[PDB]
């Protein structure tokens, strides 16, 4: 039936700014806010700002150099860390920008927060738009990302969950998460990218997992211009799959949205309801869940996809007649909700995607 959502939320995350032409733009997450507020879908959620995270909170995961590099460097001080800025990634893809460790906390805050409040049974759903940074390592920032929310989320499950299934639809390879977790059999990690000349260079079809961890690591690779039609095909059984054979007691989703069409780092052709449909596969299992964001850079599809995603997490149905907002003119000319595919050719042909399909269900057969 319909479930509680809590939903995580700063008002002042969306001030936080990467710098001039950077595509990660945390001003998306404010936008995402204020259309679903304006749709009327805080009626019917638990409204929580999350707390500011602790370097403590995030050393859980992340070493302890790296986060006190993270809490000591400023745009003011930067030029006496040119040494710690090459070793940990802080860079142009990862730049350092005015209370960049605020953001830091924020996004991990909210995720952390939703993780206890599912262990804790007072939530069915948790959602944190501001997180699901899934490039972060160990001791090193990459792709935008600094800390690893979704890490330090699922460790927090794992206090009171046995297995937790992870669940990536970003275009990009969710390398920090497989990563984090590559040689145990407590998470199960599934990503569905792009893989080809594309960032980050990791998931490919044969990176299944490593001692413990073997078999429990599946990666989709993908090439240009999937559609809802093939990934609705493919997303479906391998989830039920995934599901049958692990039997999580907990799920975390991660739902970058520069899987959609029309995305200015991405090469695929979802539409908002394509996307969507992966969080109604989900929510269907039944499971505590922590819905998180990620990429996600044409931010007036980010904001409808995201409010959108809300609305299923809540089973309340939304009209494609956008609301007036603070940002109504960033969803012209149309000012609707919902978006339209492109004609780019889909080179994932459904022989492609079915041979693929058919080589995860081989090693999924391998789980005990
Ligand atoms: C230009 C910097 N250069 C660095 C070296 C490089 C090439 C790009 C090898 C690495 C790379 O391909 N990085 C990816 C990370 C992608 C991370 C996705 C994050 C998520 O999964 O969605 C989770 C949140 C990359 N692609 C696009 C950019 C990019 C960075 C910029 C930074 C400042 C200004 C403009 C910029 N414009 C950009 O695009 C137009 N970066
Ligand atoms: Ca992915
Ligand atoms: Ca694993
Ligand atoms: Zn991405």
């Amino acid at each position: 039936g319909k479930k509680k959502v809590c939903y995580y939320y700063d008002g002042d995350i969306g001030n936080y700014y990467y710098g001039q032409g950077h595509p990660m733009k945390p001003h998306r997450i404010r936008m995402t806010h204020n259309l679903l507020l304006n749709y009327g879908l805080y009626r019917k959620m638990e409204i929580y700002r999350p707390h500011k995270a602790t370097a403590e909170e995030m050393t859980k995961y992340h070493s302890d150099e790296y986060i006190k590099f993270l809490r000591s460097i400023r745009p003011d001080n930067m030029s006496e860390y040119s040494k710690q800025m090459q070793r940990f990634n802080v860079g142009e893809d990862c730049p350092v920008f005015d209370g960049l460790f605020e953001f830091c906390q924020l996004s991990t805050g909210g995720s952390v927060a939703g993780a206890v409040k599912l262990n804790r049974q007072q939530t069915d759903m948790a959602v944190n738009w501001a997180g699901g940074l899934h490039h972060a390592k160990k001791s090193e920032a990459s792709g935008f990302c600094y800390v690893n929310d979704i890490v330090l989320a699922i460790l927090e499950l794992l206090k009171y969950h046995q297995r937790v299934l992870y669940i990536d639809i970003d275009i990009h390879h969710g390398d920090g998460v497989e990563e984090a977790f590559y040689t145990t059999d407590r998470v199960m990690t599934v990503s569905f990218h792009k893989y080809g000349e594309y960032f980050p260079g990791t998931g490919d079809l044969r990176d299944i997992g490593a001692g413990k961890g073997k078999y429990y690591a599946v990666n989709f690779p993908m090439r240009d211009g999937i559609d809802d039609e093939s990934y609705g095909q493919i997303f479906k059984p391998i989830i039920s799959k995934v599901m049958e054979m692990y039997q999580p007691s907990a799920v975390v989703l991660q739902c970058g949205a520069d899987s959609l069409s029309g995305d200015r780092l991405g090469c695929f052709n979802l539409t908002v309801k394509g996307h969507a449909k992966c969080v109604e596969v989900v929510k269907t299992f039944n499971l505590p869940l922590l819905m998180l964001g990620g990429g996600g850079y044409t931010i007036r599809n980010v904001a409808r996809c995201w409010t959108y995603e809300t609305a299923v997490a809540l089973d309340c149905e939304i009209p494609n007649e956008l609301p007036y907002n603070d940002y109504f003119e960033y969803f012209g000319p149309d000012f609707k909700l919902h978006i339209s595919p492109s004609n780019m050719t889909n080179q994932n042909t459904p022989e492609y995607m079915e041979k693929i399909k058919q080589r995860l269900f081989e090693n999924l057969r391998m789980l005990p």
